[PDB]
Order: C-alpha cells, then structure tokens, then sequence
C-alpha cells in the first residue's frame, strides 16, 4: 500500500542540497550511506545498517537491467570506494553527491556510468 516513487521523492525534496559531510547524518551535512539509511528508515519503516559496506550486503542482488525504483545503486566513488545511491527509475538515482550535496543523477553520465559496481533489492 506504498507509493515507493512519491516516498522517495518526498524525502529527495526534503534533503534537496543538504552538504555532503563524510560520517554526517543531519541536515547540516550528511554522506551516502546516511542518506539512504535515513530515507529508508523515515519513508518505509526499515532499519539498514549505517556504513556502505554493510548496506552493500542487505537484500538480494539485481542486475541493472532489473533495475526498479526503491534498488540501491552502488558506485565507486568517494573518498572510502563504496557510494550508494537510491534508484528512481529513468535511469536516475537519488544520492549525497561528495561534490555537490544530495542531488539527482543519471546512470547514463560518463561519470557514474563507468564507476557503476553492482545494485541491490531491499524493497520486496
């Protein structure tokens, strides 16, 4: 009975530009791994671990074809390898970008198109 893209998004509208902060997790700076925990836990009731090593081993594997709103995408990037981001369908994803704060991206970028690692599927 969930709206998984209009939850996410509302969390997206209300993070939109918060700083990037490695091992924040307030609106005054927050990092990958932060984000996506807080979101999970504020719009669908679920307790993910909070370092991006551990978030990489929840739920099943999905291949990007397989891709659906709500999958973790997984890049390497930032300054500890390991960076995750929320699918949003159209080949977006929902993040807290070191450079730029938490913001929407393409898979389809050079930049994270060659960066790209693996996805996950926490979301039944």
């Amino acid at each position: 009975n969930v709206d998984v893209k209009s939850r996410i998004m509302d969390q997206y509208a209300d993070w939109k530009g918060v700083r990037y902060r490695l091992g924040g997790s307030t609106k005054k700076g927050i990092d990958s791994s932060g984000f996506v925990q807080r979101t999970f836990r504020e719009q669908f009731g679920l307790e993910l671990p909070r370092s991006t090593y551990e978030q990489q081993e929840m739920g099943k594997s999905v291949s990007r074809s397989n891709l659906r709103t709500g999958d973790l995408v997984l890049f390497r990037a930032g300054s500890t390898g390991r960076h995750v981001g929320i699918y949003i369908g159209n080949n977006q994803f929902v993040h807290a970008s070191t450079s730029s704060g938490v913001i929407i991206s393409s898979m389809n970028e050079p930049y994270w198109k060659k960066r790209y690692n693996e996805a996950r599927r926490v979301l039944s």
